[PDB]
């Protein structure tokens, strides 16, 4: 019933993790290639390892989770090295996905360059919005950057590629984001990243929950569903249609996912959810959301994908 | 206990209505003045009348609310007329709060110039943030736009004035904000606006539950809470002292106000839970901050003013 076609490969469902959350070391990866998902992505990974923030970094939280990591991960090589294996056991139905997350600019193309001569033949997810690295703004909210940055990328990678995108609020934004992103031969677009530097405080002890950035962290659960359906519907109405899109954000529940799919959305990544179920939620949500497709009679995802109703 | 000193002038409490709820008219108007609310805001008016968008325009959410009112309003002679009638009576402690979001630069020089030249002695509120008026985008999104308007305001404009802000998420906004408000003799903050264009789907009906933007609205309640201390604490940590803060997002229970107070917040404003409890809320919330403080030992907001503690 899930059977899903993205980025010209074919997925048993929709269902991934979001970049991130079990996803750090190659035991994490062997655990979501065992569980249900449909496909897994790798943290997102800077071409030096890197230990991340100061403790407390993440919290549960009632209506979802705040955390300030600081893109803590085992480096480039390791992650390469780790999917090159992986592809040539062909033990996987579709590609794994690859989230790269430099420092910088050159980093980010050296990261890419080196993707494009290995023999990689998954897909790249570019992360234009990691918001819990001090001293450093989200590069997808600087628009003329994130152009520039897009046109050098292009002019060498041909390889799948798509962009984690931060949440937008105007949607002149998302016309400006469009325009740009629809004239590269993008794989696609994955929103939303956290809903950045949010804040969370425990009342009784009078201060904030995680230790860096003063307590400021990326908002994800229950608190930014709505924000992420409006940034995957605002995309699908304006992308080009071969520019897919990967939809994240709140999702927990099988009806989180419909409406996900509902907007637009072709895959979709699961991160808070999955950080306190652990890979177990993939058998869950799969079987919500094949629940609610009976009941409404529907037998694929293309009866309903994109068909969100105005009044 | 719960005594104020915001812009100069002394208030019972710091709660207040928050502009665009119970506001519309003068019976709206005098409800608020009659409720426990330390001060009162009205709604943000235009200087002609407007219906405001179709029906429906505003939703209930279980996490909070969404809305897409199109700034219906009564015009700015009518909102004029009632302070200025109100005024000569002095039947209140405090100044009432007059706000005024024009369609354009053009519409609120032109309306600033009626309150200049007018009796008024109460505070005005100039809304830089509607996110529900179909092509026309945030003005306080474009940093160099809001800088401009700003300038030309305050070479004419002498009397309290204090701007509503949409939510910022990215830490180098708020230092390009602070920097350009700091220039100014402003008199206050208003933190925040509603999340702008989130969206909410009715997954039994496979549509929007709002009609205007194809059901894409601004998001208020808890969903924002996080977004909206941080924007208070953010800018409390950068603006000059002379500038003082309004917290509004996601305030509903006693905590609530407590967290915001805690940020640096010193008046606060609350909408969603108002829209669905009615003015009596003011008397519940109050009476909730004052047992927080009671159990604390504290006597004063001084007592925690600004004093979240970090890590
Ligand atoms: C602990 C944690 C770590 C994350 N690290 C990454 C990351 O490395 N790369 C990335 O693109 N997103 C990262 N994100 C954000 C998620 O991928 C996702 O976009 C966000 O949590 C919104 O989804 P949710 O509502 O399901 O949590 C992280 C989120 C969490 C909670
Ligand atoms: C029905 C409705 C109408 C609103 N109209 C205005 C308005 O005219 N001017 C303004 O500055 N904010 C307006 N807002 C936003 C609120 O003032 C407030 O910033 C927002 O709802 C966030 O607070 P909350 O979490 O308590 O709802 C409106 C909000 C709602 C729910
Ligand atoms: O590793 C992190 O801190 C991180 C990166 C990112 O892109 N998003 C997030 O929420 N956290
Ligand atoms: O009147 C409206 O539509 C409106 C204005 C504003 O500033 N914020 C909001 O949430 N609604
Ligand atoms: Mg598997
Ligand atoms: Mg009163």
């Amino acid at each position: 019933m899930l059977n899903t076609t993205f980025a010209n490969a074919k997925f048993a469902n929709p269902f991934m993790n979001a970049s991130g959350v079990h996803c750090m070391t190659i035991e994490d990866l062997e655990e979501l290639k065992a569980s249900q998902a449909g496909a897994y992505i790798t943290k997102s990974s800077t071409l030096e390892k890197r230990e991340g923030n100061p403790l407390p970094r993440y919290v549960d939280l009632e209506l979802g989770s705040i955390n300030s990591m600081g893109l803590p991960n085992l480096g480039f090589d390791y992650y390469l090295d780790y999917v090159l294996k992986n592809q040539k056991e062909n033990a996987q139905e579709g590609p794994i996905f690859f989230s790269i997350a430099g420092m910088s600019a050159a980093e980010n193309i050296a990261m890419l360059k080196k993707i494009q001569e290995s023999d990689f033949s998954g897909i790249t997810e570019l992360n234009l919005s990691c918001p819990n690295v001090p001293g450093e703004p989200q590069l997808a909210y600087d628009f003329e950057a994130t152009e520039k940055l897009l046109k050098e990328v292009f002019t060498f990678f041909t390889k799948p590629l798509g962009v984690k995108l931060p949440p937008y609020f105007d949607l002149v934004h998302f016309d400006i984001m469009a325009e740009i992103l629809n004239q590269f031969p993008l794989t696609y677009v994955n929103s939303v990243n956290s809903i950045g530097n949010g804040l969370f405080i425990d009342p009784e002890a009078e201060s904030v929950v995680i230790k860096p950035k003063d307590g400021f962290g990326g908002i994800g659960g229950a608190y930014i569903k709505p924000t992420a359906l409006a940034n995957v519907r605002a995309f699908y109405t304006r992308l080009k249609p071969e520019i897919q899109i990967i939809g994240t954000g709140g999702i927990e529940t099988g009806q989180d996912a419909f409406e996900h799919l509902l907007c637009g959305a072709t895959m979709l990544q699961i991160g808070t959810a999955l950080h306190k179920e652990g890979p177990a939620i993939f058998d869950r949500i799969i079987k919500e959301l094949e629940e609610i497709m009976n009941q409404k009679g529907y037998q694929s995802i293309a009866d309903f994908h994109g068909k969100l109703k105005s009044l």
